[PDB]
Formats: structure tokens, C-alpha cells, sequence
């Protein structure tokens, strides 16, 4: 049988000696011939159904020779085709000659996913008349049949009649309905045997039909067989036998068996008995019916096995990433695009680190890399991890480099040599690249070469020239189906892809809601939790300052906390002031105000909503731009707000789509908002809980959500600690990390404790909520954090002063946190 | 050659005598069998691309055989599966056999365009290099090769040598970019002009290559040709003679012509000179190269010719109605819904008056739809005016018949027998037959019969069995390619359409407009003329209702005109009062208030935008819906509305889509809508007319706008007359015209005169705009007739006090026409 090569970055089906040259092969016996075609179109078929790979023959010849008109013929009725290049190209170095067998579908979801057919066979089994003839359906013709059947006469009176005279002159002839089969009284029950496969799926697969057996052909004459050869019992149930033993799939309620009406009549010569006539009438099957099993084969593990009948039926009929792959063109863009002239290392903040704890690190790059003078190389400190495989310790990084004019090369670094080292590269490599086709949907020519250099002072393929990326259109394409592959993964550059596709989400959800200025003046935004109202707030201003064409300094922002002030005013896109400042200093140049979180402002202080009311009403452009941000889950305080009632909070803007949020944090949000409506708050407008989320809305993004519970608070602080080192090593930011703590009390008690325990870990140093731009853990509480985000958020023992409050700890807390959320709540 | 003969309701192609069944098709000469299946391929490939029809053949037998198994082949490439039955079917009735062929692609947008290929061809005359053999490419790779080449070596080192030993060894064998020919001399010269025709388009085609003339191909020996026979100079004239003759069609500018190399060395033996070998070098070509003239045909006039190779790429490679397309199920529905139990006549009122006119005819028709039981007759004074064609004098209607169990058929009833009246009923049968599949884009077997009934007291064709109308699905089918071909023309069921298309846009719009009821209570709805602002102000009332659970007597319609407020009364979905009632009576009792053409309202009576905000506000349910709707493009005074300063109208919507008026009607209006912004009116506010219509907005319905001026008043009524009896003779009703004059005070002056030339075309009643239900032609002024729409509208004298207000009557009274308008301007 054939077996795949595992010493190779590909899939290498070796089907033995093999003779080739058209002269050679005309010489060989027809037995031989056929059996080394169906092996070959065996590997072939694997490999087309397996995603590519590579086909090894020996050849008993020194000279090139060419590959042969039936094996040529027989490729392309494979692939239907006869652009033979675009999927087979053949190579030979010496006594090995090679075929590079291209996949026949690649990715889940293809673009000919309703046009084109899924596997390739070498024969599909189903049979259908065309009118005087038995016709085999190709893939195409098989996938349209199957199709079809999934969505929800003269021949009569010959067949009532009881017997048959010897002789008699049949008025039709053979056609779509009808069929006329000379029996033969030598091989008469070997010839029912084989008989039935061929006509009886023929008919049930089309409307159905007569099968008439004793009648000649050309003649149309009635003769049966010898009386004495023929039992007619004996004949009846191995014609009822064959007939039950095809092969059946059903798409449809009920599943009842092929439906057929037998009937054996008495041959009368003469006035005497002469023999038996079979009369064989299939009603049409409501489904389709094999005369055997497919033969189509596919590459499961390391054999090549043949698909079963109901599994073959599935394919051609029938983590994922769906945002990755209608995103996967900004997506590539923004962190893999392709530099025009020079070499680029991503991610730069992990070369970096790597140069710097290797000695000859950097050297040992530059040299290798010399030849290419285009492309981008991708660093990884384990590529095999980013790939759900295990770590080998004793590699230092994997780069996987995509230059122009050469295949993509999966680097592997070794600190010292080691035996394992090129399997553990080889591995990575073939796994990368059924990736990049099975899941990636990469339709061209794909082949990963794993090379492995050694830190401290079986052979290669030689792929044909249409595997070399020639430009950037290769590049673009190959980078765009890394994408689809990293986001299905859990990584660095998967959790920087998964970062940019919820500013694409966000983006998407701003220009439907940037349309509402033009329409209105003063509006009261009604955001939900992790809806980015926050970031409406600053992308609304860009656009008030086009529109109206007023400089920044005009449009006020108004916000509760501090930190989240600061945020705005780095910007420099407006002035960003607090609400105690908003009441005390005198704003009477300002033409637009916007006010963000404002169900956390305070009336004690002063009149914020009449004040603003009217320096916007009197701005010289008539009334001004009020729009006020605020949402009724997030409150933080139980007084009264200052607000209007909800039934003067109009006209109203709502955002009730998650987009800043990964899957498991915005499914926690939306659990916690029921226990929210549930039990609302007495200073809560009762009927402003009553929002919803979308019906059905997913973010496509994949996080981390763990709950750890009853730990110390040394222990819940090495937790932190180790986890953050865990991230650090893999190479993310230190700015990516918030720890958020219930109260503002508390912080600096846990400060001391969190350097205590994060002292091991080299880094000392942490910032406060005031300052986000700095490369440091940002340490401080809930409230003070409200309105700004960061990717890793830790909360510590959420809590606060009235059990009432309590549930709204919480959501204020998870929507602090983008991907990756730890929570270690009171024991 | 091959002509269709007109004397049926389809394309039938007589072949003449062709034998058939295999054992007789067996016996003939290859040539003349050739020659027969040919013929017949020929007729089949021209009705495939002209859109169906039927092959007539004359057996040389009488008893029934079958087609052969040559012909069956050569259909199956044709129609490149296996489902034969799908496209042909076969019929014999004694000495003749008919084959009925369906029509490939139907419609000029299917639903495969980028899927399956337009045209069936016998061969596309497209070869291209499949390894060490040349293959043409079928209609489906040919497509395919097209749809690619439109989007915007060993062998060189002999190639070099100047001279070749005799019995030299090629090393490289005959593969991709190589190939290997035999010199024969002893027609040497004729060898090389067909050599070329299929190898040099093969390599052109597919990335060049190499062809080698004079070499064995088996042993890849080089043996040129004799000294005496070829001569150097002149050989080369005709091989590039012949490569130049080869037609190319480009894709691409520049259109250089087909580039090779080609050298002719000496071939030396034992030092001496032998003969010559020819070595030809094929760059590959920007665009396909052809062979030969694409083989494929089709039916124009009366002929069967072949397609260009120009025109056979076009159509390979690439009044119609949009709209018909996308709401041709909704539209089927309204008109031509299928009554399960009973037969179904429409129009209804054109049957009721054609019944009346003619004595008998109820009796004729009823008698002839015994045996129906299911169905929709469809009637019309005349089909064949409805498709364009010649009216014929003496027909009184024309029904066709889309029934259960029975094909189509098109009855023509002749009030005295005509010999041209089967002429007339053929004619119009096969016109409707090509405009259901090349326009409607059916996908179905139809066929059209032509029956002939005479009021006063060539044979049918046999069609198969799947031609009858099974059941829903099929008449369901037919029925909406039907009003994709009705809504191409101008006739009754045509308009009947276009309104029925207009309602779906509005509904349209609406959707999106009705989603501001939850955002907002007080709206200031500023529309364009034409785009339904005042549909969408009775949708919303309705909605109102539902949402807050309102009685309907609480919403309360104002509107300035009486006309208008009696067609929102008669609805019964809402309480609808003048302004002036408004201001008069009390509405304590009232929560919610529509204002609609609210530029139009007057202060000389009171506030009416105070007392409305009184009433509102002071609502049980907070603030009460309070939408104002207006239209400053139609202001009819040039005083001032009471409406607050352009600043404080917000929030707005703004209906800037157009539809309610046909494409004629429409572009007037927009080209109307420039000349106001030009010259805004005083009172006006500056930027309210800012407002513009999309930029690409068409409502894909047809219409009528005619303007007639330096008429005399006599002049006028006479064609009004003339054009509503024209409507009335087709079958609209009364109730779809109305007349609209500048002044109210002249509406007694018009009405006395119209009635005076009316009264010769039995018809004298005519009502006021405060009836609209009556079925009357409506008399009123233009500024009265504000707020209603009516398909035909005649302005005449367009006249106003002051020149400034001139071109707002024009937009006013264009926007009341929904189909057709007639414009009778000041001389
Ligand atoms: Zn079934
Ligand atoms: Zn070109």
C-alpha cells in the first residue's frame, strides 16, 4: 500500500518503480499498466484531496523521459481539465522522478464553494442513463446530481403480460426507459450478477425504468434461455439479493429501500415451454444510488485510505475565524505588510530582546539572510506552540521567512547542535503549511523548507521555479492566509491580530453612528458596556472639526475621573476637562461641547446639564454640538446625577453592540447584565435598564477568562506575577498589563505587595492610571479606571461599600479588559 | 444551408433526411455520416444558443428507433453532461423526428453568469499545450481561459546552434515547452502549412515554447529533409505566412501580433550537407490565439449563421428592467397570483367591458376553458401591441392561458374568420415564446400554442409531456418571467407593474425611515419632492398605534388643504383636521400630533407650532410623538409658515430618494429642483434647500412626460379627450387621470370646456379632489391638489401671481404624476 514519507516537510507518497515513457509503456502488458496508472492516480488523489504534496517514483530509466499519454490522460480526468501545469509539475534529478501535486480545494470556506466540488475522484460511482447508454457522472456532474437531490408508456403492456412467445417482435426499442440485455445460457447466473450494478443504479438514479433481459438487441426478439439451466425461484432472489446489496444514501425522511417490481414469465416456443424471460421495472429512488463504493482516497495520519460511501457523500455535498477572513486584507496590511526594498523582522519588540540575551544572535541572522534583499521575516520564541505543538527546549527562536524569489523557510534556532533539531524543524514546517492551505485557504503553490542553524560554530527537494514567490502578489497572498492561520491560534501575533479586528469592528460600528450628526444637536448616547462609547466620544470630535470647520481648542470634553481626562487631553484633540472644573471655570468661548460617562457626574458641585445647555444653545452658529455619552450600567455612585429624566433624554443614539471585547469577555458581560436588570437600583431610571445586545452578535475574536478563587493575598500576587512574566517572556509589552483593585483605599497597600512578590521577576516598577503612556504595569482602582482599556487586566477582590453596587463592580471591571481577564474575587 | 421555417410558435430547423439507430447508422460511409451529424449539430448548437426550439428530421423508416450512439455523444459534448434529458427530448410521429432542444442560458442577467458559459458551441477552436499533447479547450475552459487572460531551458542551447550533425541525439525529450516533428518529403510543402494551425496557438497559449521540425519524435534524432527538395528562402515565406494567418483576439492595448523566432540551419552528414531542419521559437502571447473560426451558431432572421470570432469572444466573455428582476416574486403575487380551485380572468375590468361590447364572447370564452380547472387567463385587447408588434385590424382580444396540465397558449378571437388571423396569433405566440426566455430569462421548457377562435360561427405540434405545467411551481416560475417581460414594454399590465414597483421602493424606504420612531419624539421631516413624504406620514400613524398601544382617534393629522384632509379621514387611522380646526377646536385629549406639509401653514390664524408642542408635551407617556413634515421645494406662499429658524429644526430626517414618479417623471423633477436652488425664494430660508437627491438613485420604471405648447384652449381639451379615450379603449379606469389647472378660479372655466369636447367620448362625469374614491376623472387646481397622487395628470396653463413662485407650481404638479404626465404650457 502507499504509505507518506514523515522524514519531509510535505506530504511524500513514494508508490514504488514505475515505468515511464510512452514507447516503454506501450511495450508493457495491459495488467501492469493499469496497475501501476491506479497507483499513481491513487497518490495522485490523496495528495489533490489531502491538500498537495509530492509524488516519488522510480524510474528505470537514466535519460528524461516524458510521463506518458495515459497517465497524462488519466491526470486530467482527475482534475477535469487540461491545465495540466496549474496543478502537476514534473521534475526528475537522476533514477527519482517527481510529480508536485497542487491541492484541489483549499480552506474551509472557498470562494467556488457552491460552484466547485470539494474532493476529486477517480470515480464517483453514480451512474445515470443518457438515453440509450449508461453514463458515469464526473465530479462536477456527481456534485450537481447530489445538488439536486438534497433540496426537498409502450414498456408497460409487454411488462403485464403473463408469458412470452418465443420469437416475438418487441415495438420499442432501447431508450431512456427501456433496455434490451441478451442472456447467455454459459455464464447465466455470472451474467445476472454482473448485469444488475450496471443498469439498476442507472434507472433509479433517473426517473426509472424497464430492464428487459432475454431480448435481443439489434433484432428485439424474445428468446430467454434453456429451460433446463434456468430455476426460477433460484434466479429471482439472487436478482432481489444484487439488487438489495447497492449501496444507498439517503437525504431525505423516510429512508425506505429501493423500490422495484420483478416479474418471471414462461418463453413458449412453438405452443411449448422454452424458458424464462426477466422483466425488471425500478421505480425512481428519491435519493442517490451507488453501483459501488467511491473511489476516492484521502491522506488520514501517515496512510492513505479510501473515503467510505457516506463519508465520500458529506464532503461533496457540505477555531475557525470567520471575521479573519473577510478582514485578512487591512488585517495583513497593518502588521505584515511588505516592505519595498529591505528585509523587516517582526516583531521588532521581540528581535530585540532576543539580540540582547543571545550573544551572536544577530550576526547569525544577518549572515543567513544576505541573499534576500525583499520580504519580511516573523520571529516566534516557538513557532511549534503558536501552532498547538510541543516546546523543545534548547531553541532559542523560529523565524519564518517570506521573501521574494524563494519558497517560505521556517528557521529553527539551537543553542547547541542537537540530534533532534531537524525533525522537531521539520515537523513545525509541514504542520505550517497544511495550515496555510487546509485552514489558511491558500489556492496557490505553498511549500515550507525547514532549515535549522546552530548559535554555537536525507536532503532537501528541489521544488520547481512556481513555488518561489515571484512578487508581491504571492507574498500579499501567502501573508493574508498566515492571518486566517495565527488567529485561529492563541499567540503574540494572534492576540496583535485579534487587537486590529476590534478596531475594524469598532470602526464598523462608528460609521453607521457617525451618520447622526447631521441630523442632530444635542443627543443623549445610550451605550452598553464594551461598546466603545468611549471611543465614539474622541472619533466624533475629528469629525466635528471637519464639519464644522472649527479649530480644536473649540469642542469641550467633559468627563468624572481624572486618568481618563488626562487620556484625552495627550490626544490633542479638544480640551478635555473634569466636571469640577467644567462648573468652576467660565467656558464661555466654547462653541460644541461632548460629555462622556455622564450617569457618573454629581449635582452637589453645581448645574453641569444647564450650564452646558447654554453655552451650546447660544454658540454663534445657532445651537451648538451637545452630544452626552452615558450608560446606566456602569454607574458609580448611587446620588442623584444631574441628568433629565429619561423621558426628556432625547433624541436618543443607542450602541448595543459589543465591539471591544473578546468572546469570552463580552459572553461574561452579557451574563452579568442580566443579574443587573434583574435587580435594578433605586436612583436608576426604571425603564433606562431595559436595553439589549444584538440577538446574535460575535466578535470573532477568541480571550482568556479565569476565575481563581479562595487564594491568599500573597498568593493571589505571585499568580499575578507569574502570569505576567509568562507574558513577558513570550515577548508582550509591559503596557499591556493593568492590575485593577476595588478601591482607591487599598492601592497602595497592594502596590507594596504586588513589587514584593514581582521583584523576582525584574521589573520593580509600576505607574499609576494617570499616566498610560508609559511602558509600565498600570496599577490603581475600578472607578479611577473607568473609560480606559488595556489588553491583560487583572481585578482584585472586587468590592465595595453597599452590596447593592456589587454586581456593578464587576462589568465595570471585565470591560476594562480587551482579551485577557483574570479575576480573583473575595473567598 | 440551414433556415427556420415560419410557420410555427417556435424555432423549428428542418435537417432533412438523416438516418438513424445505430444499426443502420453503422452501415453508412464515414463522409456522409460526417456529414449527418454535422447537420445535426449544427441545428442543435443554433437552437441551444437562439433560445429553444425543435429539429425536424425525416426517417427512412417507419418503425420507432433511436437517435445512435454518434449523435448522443456529440450531444453530450455539446452540452458537456450526461444529463441528456434536461436539454433534448425526442418525439416520432411516423416518417418524422423531432428532437425539442432547451436553451442553454436564459435572460441577460442569469444567475451563472460568472458561473456557466453563455454560448454552446461545437468546438472553440482554443488549443493549449497538456504536457506532451495539444488539446482543445471546451466551452467551459474556454471560459474559464478567457475570464483569466481578461484580467488586466535545455532546448535553447540547440536552438542557438548554427548547424546540426545528421542522426544527432536531443537529450531533452518532447515535454511542455518541446515538441518533436517528422519531416516527410515527399509533401514537404504541404506538411508545414497544417503543422502550424494547431501547434503554435497551443504554445502561444500556454507560456510559450519550442517546436522542432525534422527530428524524430520517438528516438529524438535529427534528420532534416533532401538538399534538392526544400529550398531555405522560400520556406520561410510561407511559415511566416502561415503563423500570421492565425486569427487573435486582445484583450489589452498594445496589439502587437503574434512574436516567434525562427531559424532554418544546414543539416550536415559526414561534414557534408544533407538537407535543412527548422527550429521554431513561440513567445508567449498576451491574449488567446485561435486556430481556426470559433465553431458555434445561432439563429438571426430567418437564418442559421455562425459567429465571428470577434462576436463569439464578446459574448462569451460579458428595455431590460432592474427592479422587475429583484421583485419579481412580490410583484408575481399582486397581479398574477394563481387561484388554486378555479380559473382566473384578468383584468377583471377589462373583461367586464369587452363582455359587454360584444355579444357572445362570454359564451366563446367560457365554452373554451371547460376543460381547464386551475389556471390564470390573462386578457388584453391586443398582445401583440404589448410586445411591440402591428396592430391587426378585427381582433377583439388576446388571452393567454397559463393553466394546469397545459402548455401556454395565446388565443386570438377574430369578430369575422381572417386567412391572416393564424398569422397573426403565430407571430405573437412565437414573439412571446423568445421574450419569456431571452428576456424574462425562464429556465423551464415553454412553449407557446397559437389557437385561433372566431366570434361569428401545417399542423399543432406534438410537444412532450414536460412541457405541460405540472403544477404550482412551474406556472409560479412562468408567471414571474412573465412580469419581468411585461415590465420591459408599455401596455395595461405593464403600468399596472410600475405602480405596484413603486409601492415596493417606498415600503423601501420606509423601513429605514420608520426605525426613527424609537430614537426620537419630536422630528422635523424635510423630503424631496417625488420621494413620499407623505406616504410615509400615513405609515407612521399606523406604526405609532401598534408601538405605544394608542387608540386611533388620538394621533392627530394636520394638514393646510381640505382635499388632503378628507383622504387621511376616509382611512380611518387617525383623527385628520384642517389647520384652522386646529387652531379653533381643543385637542386636550390628544398625545400624539403629525404635521404634515407643514411650509404651507400660515400664522394669520394663530400659533399653530406652540399649541402643538402644548399638547404633545403635556402627554400621560412624558413628551408625545410630534413629527413635522415638510417640503420647502413646494411652498405655496410667500409668507411666513410659523415654523421656528432652520437652526432650531432639529432633529431631521431627510428623504431625499425619489419613489413616486416613473424615470421620465423623475428626471424632470431633479432638473426642476436646480433651477429653485438658483433663485431661492425670499421667505425661504437660506440653507433649507441645500438638500440634494443621491447621486445615482433610478427607480427602473418607464413613463410618459410629453409637453405641448402654443395650443390654443380649444386645442387642449381636444387631445386630453383623445389621450383619456385612448387609456380608457386599453382598459384604464377612470379613476387613474386627473387635470390640474393653475387657479381655482379657473377650474369652472375648464371643467364647462373639457366636458364640452368630452362629451363625444361617452364620458361626462367629473368630481373635485375632495372625492378620490369615485371613479371620476379629478378637476381641481394644483396648489389644491397637494398631498394626492394619481398615475395621469394633465397641467394645463401653469400660471401663478408672481414670477418668483412660477417655477414652484411646475415641481408641484410634475411630483402628482406617478407614470404619465402631459404639460400644456403658457404660449
Ligand atoms: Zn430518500
Ligand atoms: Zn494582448
Amino acid at each position: 500500500p502507499l504509505v507518506v514519507e514523515p522524514s519531509y516537510p510535505d506530504l511524500v507518497i513514494n508508490v514504488g518503480e514505475v515505468t515511464l515513457g510512452e514507447e516503454n509503456r506501450k511495450k508493457l502488458q495491459k495488467i501492469q499498466r493499469d496497475q501501476e496508472k491506479e497507483r499513481v492516480m491513487r497518490a495522485a488523489c490523496a495528495l489533490l484531496n489531502s491538500g498537495g504534496g509530492v509524488i516519488r517514483m522510480a524510474k528505470k530509466v537514466e535519460h528524461p523521459v516524458e510521463m506518458g499519454l495515459d497517465l497524462e490522460q488519466s491526470l486530467r480526468e482527475l482534475i477535469q481539465s487540461s491545465d495540466l501545469q496549474a496543478f502537476f509539475e514534473t521534475k526528475q534529478q537522476g533514477r527519482c522522478f517527481y510529480i508536485f501535486v497542487k491541492s484541489w480545494s483549499s480552506g474551509p470556506f472557498p470562494e467556488d464553494r457552491s460552484v466547485k466540488p470539494r474532493l476529486c475522484s477517480l470515480s464517483s460511482s453514480l451512474y445515470r442513463r443518457s438515453e440509450t447508454s449508461v453514463r458515469s457522472m464526473d465530479s462536477r456532474e456527481a456534485f450537481c446530481f447530489l445538488k439536486t437531490k438534497r433540496k426537498p408508456d409502450p414498456a408497460d403492456l409487454i411488462f403485464q403480460k403473463d408469458y412470452l412467445e418465443y420469437g416475438e417482435i418487441l415495438p420499442f426499442p432501447a431508450s431512456q426507459l427501456v433496455e434490451f440485455k441478451q442472456f447467455s445460457t454459459k455464464h447465466f447466473q455470472e451474467y445476472v450478477k454482473r448485469t444488475i450494478p450496471e443498469y439498476v443504479p442507472a434507472f433509479a438514479n433517473t426517473g426509472g425504468g424497464y430492464l428487459f433481459i432475454g431480448v435481443d438487441d439489434k433484432s428485439r426478439e424474445v428468446l430467454g434461455c434453456a429451460k433446463e439451466n434456468v430455476d426460477p425461484d433460484s434466479l429471482r432472489r439472487k436478482i432481489e439479493q444484487a439488487i438489495y446489496k447497492l449501496p444507498c444514501v439517503h437525504f431525505c425522511q423516510p429512508q425506505r429501500p429501493i423500490t422495484f417490481t420483478l416479474k418471471i414469465v414462461n418463453v413458449l416456443k412453438r405452443g411449448e415451454l422454452y424458458g424464462y424471460a426477466c422483466m425488471i421495472r425500478v421505480n425512481p429512488f428519491c435519493c442517490a444510488v451507488f453501483s459501488e463504493a467511491p473511489n476516492s482516497w484521502i491522506v488520514e495520519d501517515k496512510y492513505v485510505c479510501s473515503l467510505t460511501t457516506e463519508k465520500w457523500v458529506g464532503m461533496m455535498t457540505d477555531v475557525y475565524s470567520k471575521k479573519g477572513l473577510e478582514h485578512k486584507k487591512e488585517l495583513q496590511q497593518l502588521l505584515f505588510s511588505v516592505p519595498p526594498g529591505y528585509l523587516r523582522y517582526t516583531p521588532e519588540s521581540l528581535w530585540r530582546d532576543l539580540i540582547s540575551e543571545h550573544r551572536g544572535l544577530e550576526e547569525l541572522i544577518n549572515k543567513q539572510m544576505q541573499p534576500f534583499f525583499r520580504g519580511i521575516l516573523i520571529f516566534s520564541r516557538s513557532w511549534a506552540v503558536d501552532l498547538n505543538l510541543q516546546e523543545k527546549p534548547g531553541v532559542i527562536c523560529d523565524a519564518l521567512l517570506i521573501a521574494q524569489n524563494s519558497t517560505p523557510i521556517l528557521y529553527t534556532i539551537l543553542r547547541e547542535q542537537d540530534a533532534e533539531g531537524q525533525d522537531y524543524c521539520t515537523r513545525t514546517a509541514f504542520t505550517l503549511k497544511q495550515k496555510l492551505v487546509n485552514m489558511g485557504g491558500y489556492t496557490g503553490k505553498v511549500c515550507v523548507r525547514a532549515k535549522v542553524l546552530c548559535l554555537s560554530p536525507v536532503s532537501p527537494m528541489d521544488y520547481p521555479a512556481s513555488y518561489s514567490l515571484a512578487g508581491t502578489q504571492h507574498m500579499e497572498a501567502l501573508l493574508q492566509s498566515l492571518v486566517i492561520v495565527l488567529l485561529g491560534f492563541r499567540s503574540l501575533l494572534s492576540d496583535q491580530l485579534g487587537c486590529e479586528v476590534l478596531n475594524l469592528l469598532t470602526a464598523q460600528q462608528y460609521e453607521i453612528f457617525s451618520r447622526s450628526l447631521r441630523k442632530n444637536r444635542e443627543l443623549f448616547v445610550h451605550g452598553l458596556p464594551g461598546s466603545g462609547k468611549t471611543i465614539m466620544a474622541m472619533k466624533i470630535m475629528e469629525k466635528i472639526r471637519n464639519v464644522f470647520h472649527c479649530e480644536a481648542h473649540r469642542i469641550l470634553y467633559v468627563c468624572e475621573n481624572q486618568p481618563l481626562r488626562n487620556f484625552i487631553s495627550d490626544r490633542n484633540i479638544c480640551r478635555a476637562e473634569t466636571r469640577k472644573t467644567f462648573l468652576r471655570e467660565n467656558f464661555e468661548h466654547i462653541q460644541h461641547i461632548v460629555i462622556d460617562e455622564a450617569q457618573n457626574f454629581r449635582t452637589e458641585d453645581g448645574d453641569w446639564y444647564g450650564k452646558a445647555k447654554s453655552i451650546t444653545r447660544r454658540a454663534k452658529g445657532g445651537p451648538g454640538i451637545l452630544w452626552i455619552f452615558l450608560d446606566y450600567f456602569q454607574t458609580s455612585h448611587l446620588d442623584c446625577s444631574g441628568l433629565p429624566p429619561l423621558s426628556d433624554q432625547y433624541p436618543r443614539e443607542e450602541l448595543t453592540r459589543i465591539v471591544r471585547n473578546a468572546d469570552p469577555i463580552a459572553k461574561y458581560l452579557q451574563k452579568e447584565m442580566q443579574v443587573i436588570r434583574s435587580n435594578p437600583s433605586f436612583n436608576i431610571p426604571t425603564g433606562c435598564l431595559e436595553v439589549f445586545p444584538e440577538a446574535e452578535w460575535s466578535q470573532g475574536v477568541q480571550g482568556t477568562l479565569r476565575i481563581k478563587k479562595y487564594l491568599t493575598v500573597e498568593q493571589i500576587m505571585t499568580c499575578v506575577a507569574d502570569t505576567c512574566r509568562r507574558f513577558f517572556d513570550r515577548g508582550y509589552s509591559p503596557k499591556d498589563v493593568a492590575v485593577l483593585v476595588s478601591t482607591a483605599k487599598e492601592v497602595e497597600h497592594y502596590k507594596y505587595e504586588l513589587l514584593k512578590a514581582m521583584r523576582k521577576k525584574r521589573v520593580v516598577q509600576l505607574s499609576d492610571a494617570c499616566d498610560m503612556l508609559g511602558d509600565h504595569i498600570v496599577l490603581d482602582s475600578v472607578r479611577r479606571f473607568s473609560g480606559l482599556e488595556r489588553s491583560i487586566v487583572f481585578g482584585i477582590h472586587p468590592r465595595t461599600a453597599d452590596p447593592a453596587i456589587l454586581p456593578n463592580v464587576l462589568i465595570c471591571l471585565a470591560s476594562r479588559a480587551k482579551q485577557h481577564l483574570y479575576i480573583f474575587p473575595w473567598g
